[PDB]
This record gives structure tokens, sequence and C-alpha cells, in this order.
């Protein structure tokens, strides 16, 4: 029993991050085979960072201005390109860590571990999810950017997410490992607003089937409700909307508690409406939102 | 910016994680150098831990009866000895990823990394407190026993926790590595009451001046107090008194906000007596307590 914000383990990430400097500027990049992703914006000086135009900048770049560094061992960079908002930098020597991977785009409300990294060394890692708006809410400083974001399953690293830009509002925004941004961010700064926060309904519902699962059941009611009413309350408090995929989703968890998606959404429903009444749900005073259906299974069932 | 629940890299302990099988207990186990550690109860039917006597069980055990698998290969077993609530079993091969490593004993309200694992594969990792009353508030199922958990010094890794006991009450119960339980918890399926989960006073003023470096200040008030003052006001809310040595500890968080510690007493003790009033902080609606100083100093600085 527990019930645990928890990441991935880093192990098979952290042997792929390397130090990527071109001038002043140094963050991390990500060595997979012989190439190595990192943010294009390692070639700005911030004063170009208002406005680059990073062809034009990349120009006066050759190989041997991208100092790549993996441990204290320098890589030989024999070729560069940019895709979208990423260099890839491809380097003499495969890296012998290479973990079986792939590069996927997420989607919002979907999951994910970040390893902070600075100057290509690991500091740490955490859970985050993809918010509708197509920020994360991170834990990032100057030296971060490269850091990567990923889940795993059993051998095969899917990497989702690749550290750019902080916001003015201290939530983050990257790209994918293709260099697209989530959302309608640039990697320039500039007035850059996020829109609304909302919260990832078909999560929030995970965590309290994972709640009744370890325990925690004073939330449970006499009621159920229908997704068009549900939704009605879920638009006044800025919840997604909830779709029969979601329902579905939730199929397996709602058959091993017993309990109908339909009542937990009602269960839902009468929190959002009467709130916590100063009482905790698997130690949170709010409804957690960054925990998938996926996560939920895998954590209640221990999938290695 | 922004603040999270920040886990150690978990590479270093992956690289050490095995499988150890008794009879029909399969379990996890720590390899260091050529010594497996694991949970003693591995070597009990689930008849056997109403009343085990563990020394008569051991003696039914041969080397040749402890099955330890790291990957895909059988490691060879020349020796078992019991410590404490520990097993350690020798190998006849020094685990080549052994890490740089301590065995540490930590005090309650000091955090850590679990790498919760299942036959010797780690399935996540998460931050931990050891509560005031001895326990942690995990995330194991059957299995995850002998999960470890962890701190990093750069490349040393100090093990503080192994995974034991879920209570009653779904709280986890553990050892040092030397297979001492934390607390008053013995291996045995009995009547055992965790005592006052009290709140880890230092560890919320910490996280509060995490919040002001990170832009949340609503909290901040015009009040000060006195340690005895601010001692009235935590005794009648399970908080743990703080001291002079807390105060000190808090120091470096105190000189780089400008916000005295008794100041930011103040503004914890009116949070105390008036609720957060449906506002949050660094996303919480609750008071964070697992985040030491040196957490907040370690994350709010970007260390590797
Ligand atoms: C995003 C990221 O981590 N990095 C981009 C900014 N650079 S930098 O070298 O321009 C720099 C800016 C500001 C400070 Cl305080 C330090 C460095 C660092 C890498
Ligand atoms: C603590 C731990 O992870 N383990 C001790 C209990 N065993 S077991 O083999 O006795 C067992 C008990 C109950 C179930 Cl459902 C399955 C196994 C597993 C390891």
């Amino acid at each position: 029993s527990g019930f645990r914000k928890m990441a991935f383990p880093s192990g098979k990430v952290e042997g792929c991050m390397v130090q990527v400097t071109c001038g002043t500027t140094t963050l991390n990049g990500l060595w997979l085979d012989d190439v190595v992703y990192c943010p294009r914006h390692v070639i700005c000086t911030s004063e170009d960072m208002l406005n680059p135009n990073y062809e034009d900048l990349l120009i006066r770049k050759s190989n041997h201005n991208f100092l790549v560094q993996a441990g204290n061992v320098q890589l030989r960079v024999i070729g560069h390109s940019m895709q979208n908002c990423v260099l890839k930098l491809k380097v003499d020597t495969a890296n012998p860590k290479t973990p079986k991977y792939k590069f996927v785009r997420i989607q919002p409300g979907q999951t994910f571990s970040v390893l902070a990294c600075y100057n290509g060394s690991p500091s740490g890692v955490y859970q985050c999810a993809m918010r509708p708006n197509f920020t994360i809410k991170g834990s990032f400083l100057n030296g971060s950017c490269g850091s990567v974001g990923f889940n795993i399953d059993y051998d095969c690293v899917s990497f989702c997410y690749m550290h750019h830009m902080e916001l003015p509002t201290g939530v983050h925004a990257g790209t994918d490992l293709e260099g697209n941004f989530y959302g309608p961010f640039v990697d320039r700064q500039t007035a850059q607003a996020a829109g609304t926060d909302t919260t990832i309904t078909v999560n929030v519902l995970a965590w309290l089937y994972a709640a009744v699962i370890n325990g925690d059941r004073w939330f449970l009611n006499r009621f159920t409700t229908t997704l068009n009413d549900f939704n009605l309350v879920a638009m006044k408090y800025n919840y997604e909307p909830l779709t029969q995929d979601h329902v579905d989703i939730l199929g397996p968890l709602s058959a091993q508690t017993g309990i109908a998606v339909l009542d937990m959404c009602a269960s839902l429903k009468e929190l959002l409406q009467n709130g916590m009444n100063g009482r905790t749900i698997l130690g949170s005073a709010l409804l957690e939102d960054e925990f998938t259906p996926f996560d939920v299974v895998r954590q209640c069932s221990g999938v290695t």
C-alpha cells in the first residue's frame, strides 16, 4: 500500500547526458547513438535571445565550436544540423550506454519523468505532466536546458521532452526530440503568456481510484451523474471535459474497485462543489491531476 | 524557478539491485562489493512470520538455498550471516557496478530517495522522510522488501533504509543497512501501532523559504515570534519543537532571503492558526515537511 508521485528509474537516461558548450553558453545534451541533441539557443548570446535569427547565427558556427563532454572525456563533433528548435551534433563515437529508445510527442495530460541536469551531470528526478496549456511545472535553473523528459516501457526509453524556456510566470516550455515546441512557445526572450492551466479530469479520477485502492474512501458518496451533467461542473471549475474515451481508459480501475466511472465522477463533483473540508486524500489537500490511469495501474500493480 | 519533490538520480543504486529467493519468498537484495544485503524474513514462510525464531530458521538454510540473480545471471553464494534484521550473503563476484558508498543511520526529519523494486528490477523512485514516529510513508507492495533508501553526495551513495514491513495502517517500517529497525518495529506479523505522526517544523520552514525564493510570498506577514511562543503553537498542532539548532540550520536560507527565521516562524504560526483559506504554496494546499533545509538549498542552487 501507499501511493507516491513516482519517477521512472533514471539510470538509462543518466548514461545519455553530456555537456554542450558553444561560446559561453553551457547546457545539457542527450547522447543517443552517434548524435548529441541539445537546444539550438546554445549558439545564442543572451542579447541574441531578444530576436535571434538561428539560421544566420548557425552560419558562424563550425563543428569545432560545439564542445561536447561526456563525464571527463571530450567527444569529437563531425557534423551539425538544425531540426526545428534542436541541434543534432554528429559525434565520431556511438554512446556505448545508448538504451533502446523512441522519440514520442506526448499529448496534454500525459505524465513523464524529468532528469534535471547541470553541466551534463544529473542533479535529480521528478514526475511532470504536459499541462493542457502545453507548459510543464518543473524545477529548472540556468544550466538545466537540454534536460529531458521520458517514459520507460520495460527496456525502451521514450523521450518526450527537452527543456528550453522558463516563462516570466515561472512555468516551463520545451520541445519534443524533433525540436517542435509543445504549444505556441518560441525560443525567444519575448512576451509569452500561458493559457488557462485547466485540471486533467481523467487524471484526478485515476488518483481517486488509487485513493480507494489504498484505503482513503471518505469522499465516496451515494450519488451518480452523467457525462453531460459532470461536464457542466467541470466547465465551472476549469476542469478538462470528460469524454467517453476517458471513461473507457478508466475501465480497468472501475473493474478492480467495483466503482462505476460515473459514480466516481459524482464523488469528484461533490469535492469540487464542497471542497475537502480540511480533510486529505493520499496525503494531499488538493485534487492531484499528474497521475494517468496508466500511472495508477502501474504503481498499484508493481510493474518494472 | 519551480520547486519539485525531487529524488536523487537512481542509476548508481539500480546497478546494485538483485533478486533474492529463499524457498518461495522472493524479494530484493542490495549487491555491494561481494556482499548481498536483504531482509532476514526472506527465510520465513508467512506462517513463520507470526512468531519466527530467526536463529532457529536460519540453521535449516545453506548457502545454496539463497538463490541470487543479478539481471539474468546467477550469483554463487559462498557465505551467509545474520546481522540484526538483515542477511549478508557473501557471493564469489564483486558487483562491478559498486558505487562509492556508506551505510548511515538517519534521524527523524531527514529525507531520502527510495528505489522501489520487484524481483530485483527497479519500478520507480520517490522522495521520503523518516517520520518522527520512525515510519516512512512509502509505496510498497509484496515483492518490494529489500528496496533501499539513499542519499547521494556527488559520487558517494549513503544507504540509510531497507524496506521490511507494512503496518496495518498502511505506513512502512524498515532497517538501516546494519539491520537495526528505525523505531520500535520488529520483523514479525503482530500488533504494531505507529505513534503520533508529528510535522517536521524545520522542514516546513525550509519549504516556506523555498516558496519565497520561487515567488510564492502571500503568507509573509508583519509579525515575529520567539522560539518559546512559536513552540506553544507547535505543541498545539502536533509540530516538532523548534530548537536553536534548527534556527542555525536555517541560517543560509535566512541570509539569502533576508527573512529572519523567527519572522518565518510567525508566518508559519498564522498559517497553523488561520489555515490556507483555500490558497496554495508551491502547488500544495498543505504545509510540506519532506524537504530538509539541505534539500531546499540543493534544489534552489542546482548541485549535481
Ligand atoms: C536555458 C539554459 O539552461 N541556458 C541558456 C542560458 N545560458 S547563458 O549562458 O546564456 C546564462 C544566462 C544567465 C545566467 Cl545567470 C547564466 C548563464 C545558460 C544555459
Ligand atoms: C516483504 C516482501 O516483499 N516479501 C515478504 C512476503 N513474501 S511472500 O513470498 O511471503 C508473499 C506473501 C504474500 C503474497 Cl500476496 C505474495 C508473496 C514476498 C516478499
